[PDB]
């Protein structure tokens, strides 16, 4: 019943975390240049079938995670939604593909994934490329609040559930430091999540793109590690 933790989740298994009514968080585990790290994405309810946000980090993880939803919702996987271009947000892409998944991502996130040699999804995102921009995609709205943990990164929110996705814009209560920063924009990552926090007050559970969802404080605390990170 906790929330799966990385020393819980053996590199290859996934794990579902319900968050609200048709709303739960996937968990899996991979290996880094040495080290192992748990990741997050979401799943939201589309009637009969199911809106994927993000991979499991990896093709064997993304094939587990389509089993668990099959053992545990039971509904099909119709869409998915990467939110940057990391191996933790398209590395399975090709798997999804192979099994019927339409795949989604920003312009500016299918650039940087084929650019750098990772999974590619097939379709585009059209109406997201200055910050502050939204659009609804089935029962999310995207969000591209700026630059921050990449230049690509969008966030999403179930607004039946005023669940906020913040994918790796947004880290956990416990993180000391901002995470893997190769790509990020440390001077506009505290404005970008001051846009993340006026467009979204009424958000009740913020997930981060890695670790233990929590509240609205995800936002400020991210702020301020990235601030003293920088
Ligand atoms: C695939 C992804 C990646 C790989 C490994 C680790 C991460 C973490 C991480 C680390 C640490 C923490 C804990 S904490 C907050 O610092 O206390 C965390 F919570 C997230 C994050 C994240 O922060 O999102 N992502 C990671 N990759 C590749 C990559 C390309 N590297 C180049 N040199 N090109 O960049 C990147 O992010
Ligand atoms: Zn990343
Ligand atoms: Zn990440």
């Amino acid at each position: 019943g906790e929330y799966p933790t990385v020393n819980e989740i053996p590199v290859g298994e996934v794990r579902l975390y319900q968050i609200a009514d048709g709303v739960w968080s996937h968990i899996a585990t991979q290996s880094f240049d040495g080290a192992v790290y748990p990741s997050n994405g979401l799943i939201v309810r589309d009637g009969d079938e199911l809106l994927l946000i993000d991979t499991a980090w990896g093709a064997k993880n993304t094939a587990a995670l389509l089993a668990e939803i099959e053992k545990q919702i039971g509904l099909p996987v119709t869409r998915a939604v990467s939110t940057h271009f990391h191996d933790d947000r398209v590395g399975g892409v090709d798997v999804l593909r192979a099994a019927g998944v339409a795949t989604y991502a920003s312009p500016s996130t299918r650039r940087l994934a084929e650019a750098e040699g990772n999974e590619i999804p097939t379709h585009s995102l059209e109406g997201l490329s200055s910050s502050g921009d939204a659009v609804r995609f089935g029962p999310v709205e995207l969000f591209y609040p700026g630059a921050a943990h990449s230049t690509d990164n969008l966030v999403v929110y179930v607004p039946s559930a005023n669940v906020l996705y913040g994918g790796c814009a947004v880290h956990e209560l416990s993180s000391t430091s901002a995470g893997n920063v190769a790509d990020a924009d440390l001077a506009e990552w505290p404005t970008s999540v001051e846009r993340i926090q006026k467009h979204y007050p009424e958000a009740e559970v913020v997930i981060p793109g890695h670790g233990l969802p929590g509240g609205l404080d995800l936002l400020q605390h991210t702020a301020n590690v990235v601030k003293a990170h920088k």
